[PDB]
Order: C-alpha cells, then structure tokens, then sequence
C-alpha cells in the first residue's frame, strides 16, 4: 500500500503545516500538524475542555462505529515550545491521503494549552517520530507510521515541505518525479527517539563550506532551523544591523535586508536554503525589526533541523531496520 496527501501552510509565514486525516467510520476529516520529532497522534475532540477549543474542528468518537475506547489509557505530552496536552485514547480507523490503519491510537484531549487553543488551524498532531516516545501509558503505542509500516510498499514515508505553498507527505514509495539530482542518505540514531543524525557542516552565503559536524533531528513540527549558538553568529554576522535580542527572543535583523543563503552538509551532498526562507516578518505588526529563521539551540540540548531546512529539499524518512534519513535538492 501507499498514500499521499497534500500538506499546506497554516499561514503566510509557513509557521507549521496541516494535512488532512480522516478518522473513524462515516470519516472524520481532521487537519493535522505531521511531527516528526513527536510520536502522539493527538486531537481536539468531545471531550477537549470546551473554553480551550476555538475554531478547530473535533473528533467525536460517540459518532464513529469503529471507535473503542482504550480502556485505562491515558496521555500527557509537553513540547519543547512550552505547549502541552492531555486526554485519554481510543483505537480507530486512521487513512492519510488513502492509506489505512486500522486499531491506530487516536488519543484524544481533555486539555490543551494556550498555544494549541489558539491556533484555530491545527486540529491536533500526528507524531512520526518513533514510537519510544509515545506518551501514552501503561501501554505505550505505536505511531501511524509504524502501524502502516508492514503493509507499505517500501517502508518509508516522504516531506516534500513548500515555501509559502503547499508540499506532500508520501508514505511507502519515493516519488523520482518530485526531486532533481540524487538523494543522499545518511545514518540516523534513535537512542533519543528522534531522526537523529549529523551534518557534514555548512556555508554562509557564496562563503566557504566548514566541514564540523553538527548532531540534531530533522523534526516537521518545529518551524526554524535551531543550530550551535557558534553557527548561528557566523550566517547573523554576514547581516547588516542584525542582533541577538533577549527582550525578542532571538536574532532579528532590519526588515530592509536581503539576506544571504545557507547551506547544510549532508555527506558529501549540500543542501542550500534560499535567503528568503529565513525571513519570519516583522517581530510585531508593521515593525522594522524582523525575525530570522535561523536561531541558537544553546538551553535547547539538541540541535534541530525544523521547517526553515527540510523545506529546502525533498526528505526522505527510511523506517527499514537499519533506519536512515535521504536528502536531495528539489
């Protein structure tokens, strides 16, 4: 089996993206955030507290036929945003863009915080990391990666992530139409869970490459590109007027600015992010201080591989029992 759906940006500055999942039996179409560096398939639902719930669209599983309710089963996830969630779980049908599982761990919120009742567009997550880290207890569960694994035509699924327009999510082939060139494919560790795996170094602009290697996880559901504080001067260096702000958050630089390009390794391979992907607009509505996209990991403990640089090439995400993780161009 295969599937494949198109993943849109919630907004204009590409913050995250949605795709569409249908759950239960008549289908209920929610839009999910697809994380790779999560492993809960979470929703808005019935039972989510109701003052947390504003705009999205929920999951009543008292609709669906084939919904059961995981008896016992509860779960509690915090992000490293700061936002978190909680509820209990049922098992139902779960199809993404065609595919289905069936029995697949739909865990449903009680409660949401803040972040997530504010943003009107997500209708929950859809982790794809791997299952280690799924949260529900006593009886942790799989992802729907996993659980689609075994029926999948290759045991693979695929990020095609736009700028400022939609991509696609590929699960169990690799489409050679959607990418130029080769894919590179490098070893990936999963003793912390994630798609861990290292970079070969990078280049600032037209610069030089610097061959150092960088740890982090190529993770959908973060937005930015979160690299060593060491790293993150040299590309802010090369921006005139650009600077670290505490009272902002992070580095942010003149509105007037073009900025320049940066590149990643992966082997021998190089992946180059265009300047204007590292734009996120102005820190407020009609300032000229902007926010870049490229930010110190130093206080985060990892490095991460977010939107801003999965965006720039076709990724491909190997489930096979030796796991990896393929870039190319696009």
């Amino acid at each position: 089996s295969t599937g494949s759906a198109t993943t849109t940006p919630i907004d204009s500055l590409d913050d995250a993206y949605i795709t569409p999942v249908q759950i239960g039996t008549p289908a209920q179409t929610l839009n999910l955030d697809f994380d790779t560096g999560s492993s809960d398939l979470w929703v808005f639902s019935s039972e989510t507290t109701a003052s947390e719930v504003d705009g999205q669209t929920i999951y009543t599983p008292s609709k669906s036929t084939t919904a059961k309710l995981l008896s016992g089963a509860t779960w509690s996830i915090s992000y490293g945003d700061g936002s978190s969630s909680s509820g209990d779980v049922y098992t139902d049908t779960v199809s993404v863009g065609g595919l289905t599982v069936t029995g697949q761990a739909v865990e449903s919120a009680k409660k949401v915080s803040s972040s997530f009742t504010e943003d009107s567009t997500i209708d929950g997550l859809l982790g794809l990391a791997f299952s280690t880290l799924n949260t529900v207890s006593p009886t942790q569960q799989k992802t729907f990666f996993d659980n689609a694994k075994a029926s999948l035509d290759s045991p693979v699924f695929t990020a095609d992530l736009g700028y400022h327009a939609p991509g696609t999510y590929n699960f169990g082939f690799i489409d050679t139409t959607a990418y130029t060139g080769s894919i590179t494919y490098t070893a990936v560790s999963t003793k912390q869970g994630f798609w861990e795996w290292t970079s070969t170094g990078y280049a600032v602009g037209s610069g030089t490459f610097k061959s150092t290697s960088i740890d982090g996880i190529a993770d959908t559901g973060t937005t930015l590109l979160y690299l060593p504080a060491t790293v993150v001067s040299a590309y802010w260096a090369q921006v005139s007027g650009a600077k670290s702000s505490s009272s902002v958050g992070g580095y942010v630089f003149p509105c007037s600015a073009t900025l320049p390009s940066f590149t990643f390794g992966v082997g021998s391979a190089r992946i180059v992010i265009p300047g204007d992907y590292i734009d996120f607009g102005p820190i407020s509505t009609g300032s000229s201080s902007c926010f870049g996209g490229i930010q110190s990991s130093a206080g985060i403990g990892i490095n991460i591989f977010g939107d801003v640089a999965l965006k720039a090439a076709f990724v491909v995400f190997n489930g096979a029992t030796t796991p990896t993780l393929g870039f190319a161009s696009k």
